[PDB]
């Protein structure tokens, strides 16, 4: 469980990425992909992108990243009351798409990575000891729903 001050170290940051989602998803998913490469190959729409470049001129990925950090934004700001958020999404990455939570874990480093880089100014460590609080939440939770919808995950 996050403290008030957590969850408002969290939700500062995600003001920042508000400020321009499609560009922190681009980041956010470019280095999902290229830190860990057989992520992409979940993705059926743009698995075939072989490069960085292709991957930032991709419109399809763009809006993939837009959708992910939108989702994940009204999450946050339920401040851990995201059981109804969280159903969907849930059923969706396990039974559809088939996401295990070593993939969460690897999406949530890249999350970590890309606002280290662009928001020194609100991710200094007590900011990012939070949002890794928050992101642990996230994936313990996903991680009980999966095993309730039948996915071992
Ligand atoms: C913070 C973590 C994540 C959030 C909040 C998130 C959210 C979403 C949302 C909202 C959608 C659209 C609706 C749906 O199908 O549920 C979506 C689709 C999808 N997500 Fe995620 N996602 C996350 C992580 C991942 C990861 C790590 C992968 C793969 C490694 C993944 C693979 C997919 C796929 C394959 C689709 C379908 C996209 C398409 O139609 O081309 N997601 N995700
Ligand atoms: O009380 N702030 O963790
Ligand atoms: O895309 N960052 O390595
Ligand atoms: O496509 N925005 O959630
Ligand atoms: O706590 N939400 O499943
Ligand atoms: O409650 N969403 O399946
Ligand atoms: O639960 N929808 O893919
Ligand atoms: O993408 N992890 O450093």
């Amino acid at each position: 469980v996050l403290s008030e001050g957590e969850w408002q170290l969290v939700l500062h940051v995600w003001a920042k990425v508000e400020a321009d989602v499609a560009g922190h998803g681009q980041d956010i998913l470019i280095r999902l992909f290229k830190s860990h490469p057989e992520t992409l190959e979940k993705f059926d729409r743009f698995k075939h992108l072989k490069t960085e470049a292709e991957m930032k001129a991709s419109e399809d990925l763009k809006k993939a990243g837009v959708t992910v950090l939108t989702a994940l934004g009204a999450i946050l700001k339920k401040k851990g009351h995201h059981e109804a958020e969280l159903k969907p999404l849930a059923q969706s990455h396990a039974t559809k798409h088939k996401i295990p939570i070593k993939y969460l874990e690897f999406i949530s480093e890249a999350i970590i990575h890309v606002l280290h880089s662009r928001h020194p100014g609100n991710f200094g460590a007590d900011a990012q000891g939070a949002m890794n609080k928050a992101l642990e939440l996230f994936r313990k939770d996903i991680a009980a729903k999966y095993k309730e919808l039948g996915y071992q995950g």
